[PDB]
């Protein structure tokens, strides 16, 4: 009966962006799932920050560029579960087309797997030199200035990771919209295992 998941979210933008955390994902993130979460910049708010403070007993925060007066967060942590070190940062500029820069800042935070939260606001994780790389998302689905294609819209998200020894299990929800305006909660699974 133990919490087991880390939340990893990010790029809220409240309010300056977006206004609130979709009601539909605040019902996923009540009380007693969540161990940790790891909260990877641009709240902005107060309000967002007692709300994450909320989710979980252990609330881990690194620096966005628009937290401007937030002196007290660092620019970038790490977490360690089981065998690996986990390492975040906001990282706005990383893309995962030059693989190699975000590479280096994990070997730079010396991580097994690095989470980043770039400006295009787009979930997506990948696998490269024996490592994971995570980028959340917005929660909120909040405007990227990045360029999107013709008929792209940014998708809220966030990511829940169950890490076991040297396994990391990764779920990411997703708020896609239809093309009639419905919308549903989409989860999928990615598995990391270091190698030996």
């Amino acid at each position: 009966s133990m919490a087991f998941l880390i939340l990893v979210i990010g790029n809220l933008h409240i309010p300056d962006r977006a206004l609130d955390i979709p009601p539909k994902f605040k019902k996923l993130l009540s009380p007693g799932k969540i161990s940790q979460t790891l909260c990877l910049g641009n709240l902005t708010d107060r309000a967002t920050y007692d709300y994450l403070r909320s989710i979980s007993p252990d609330l881990k925060i690194v620096r966005g560029r628009m937290d401007v007066e937030a002196t007290s967060l660092p620019l970038m942590q790490v977490v360690t579960h089981g065998s690996l070190r986990i390492g975040f940062l906001e990282g706005f500029t990383l893309v995962s087309e030059e693989p190699d820069v975000l590479l280096a800042e994990a070997n730079k935070l010396d991580v097994d797997v690095l989470c980043w939260a770039g400006g295009s606001h787009r979930f997506e994780c990948f696998e490269y030199m024996d490592k994971f790389f995570v980028n959340p998302g917005s929660a909120t689905g909040a405007f990227t200035t990045d360029w999107l294609a013709e008929g792209e819209e940014v998708v809220p998200s966030f990511c829940l990771m169950d890490v076991q020894g040297i396994s990391l299990t990764l779920y990411v929800y997703q708020l896609r919209k239809d093309e009639n305006g419905t919308e549903n909660v989409a989860v999928e699974k990615v598995t990391y295992t270091k190698p030996v």
